[PDB]
DNA sequence: GATATTAATATC
DNA sequence: GATATTAATATC
């Protein structure tokens, strides 16, 4: 029942409205040790941080 | 919240 | 065109 405010997209978690909010603003809370790329999930900078690592 | 999935994009 | 990467989101 969560919906948004600059668009409107309803959401299922709330962190799932947070998340989507950051993907309106720009919020790339996750800092790749290795390379300066940020991301807007935990998982999408895990995803990336599999790159370098093989 | 973590993970998997799809669509869109950068790299070649 | 093929492939790797990313961005956003459904699914668990
Ligand atoms: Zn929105
Ligand atoms: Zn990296």
């Amino acid at each position: 029942q969560h919906c948004c405010t600059r668009c409107g997209k309803n959401f299922s978690s709330a962190s799932a409205l947070q998340i989507h909010e950051r993907t309106h603003t720009g919020e790339k809370p996750f800092v790749c040790n290795i390379c300066g790329r940020a991301f807007t999930t935990k998982g999408n900078l895990k995803v990336h941080y599999m790159t370098h690592g093989a």
